[PDB]
């Protein structure tokens, strides 16, 4: 009962987990970083839409979950970070997923319970409700904890 | 002779032009805006990504020229702009568009032959170079500019 797909969008970075709801909660089915750092920069945005897309096609989610942008860091951090969001979401949207926004604290209240949490105990919980003993790279991690937001809903 | 697309995007505007290196220059052959006001955020980079899909599917164009963004105008602002552009410029290379970008002063510099000139000669160029008997609107004449930057260069 529904796969879902977090991505946790970066200028240089883009993060991806899916996770399986279950009856008893959530199973981690993958996760991984995009890594966009080097190439022209249409390239590495392509890489985004193309690797989003593969994802989708090899794990089968149809719910996209992402995380509300609020404070980014400046302009030009905004501008890199939305170029690749977008790239993202409408390769999620060509696949036909729906698509559902939670704002960060919305993520870390469902994952640790508490919207302050800070990036310690949401990589644990990430790891203590997917049952993972490899701590996962932030950018997936992140992802994973984003995807968890939209389960049971 | 190449047909060449020209895109300036916007959160709620994105302009296109098409043209075609003629060996006498360039010719007109479409241009337009692309409007994604109403709407949820993933609903509106759709739009633009299957506009540029349609555009492109439609007049056949093979390369992509964008304008390269230096100042945004305030993070707001970059973030929502770099969201269309990333949608769009994915849209391009999905159809095997090769890119090119062209800084400001670089449209300026190829369309009324220096890298200062404001937004009435610019659109008054590329009405001259075009044969144009009607006004585009600017977002459609801004893609038309960049359009015609990448014109045999």
């Amino acid at each position: 009962m529904t796969l879902i797909l977090g991505i946790d969008p970066g200028s240089r970075i883009t993060g991806f987990g899916v996770v399986r709801e279950t009856a008893r909660g959530c199973e981690y089915v993958a996760s991984g970083c995009i890594r966009t750092g080097n190439g022209p920069l249409h390239e590495r945005l392509h890489v985004v839409f193309r690797s989003v897309r593969e994802v989708i096609r090899t794990h089968g989610p149809t719910a996209l979950s992402i995380e509300q942008v609020f404070m980014a860091r400046n302009a030009d951090s905004a501008l890199k970070l939305g170029q690749a969001r977008g790239a993202a979401i409408v390769a999620a949207m060509e696949e036909g997923l729906s698509v559902a926004e939670y704002t960060a604290s919305q993520v870390k209240q469902a994952v640790v319970g508490t919207g302050g949490a800070d990036k310690q105990q949401v990589q644990m919980m990430v790891m203590h409700l997917l049952k993972l003993t490899q701590k996962p790279q932030i950018d997936a991690s992140d992802a994973l904890a984003i995807a968890l937001c939209h389960a049971h809903t």
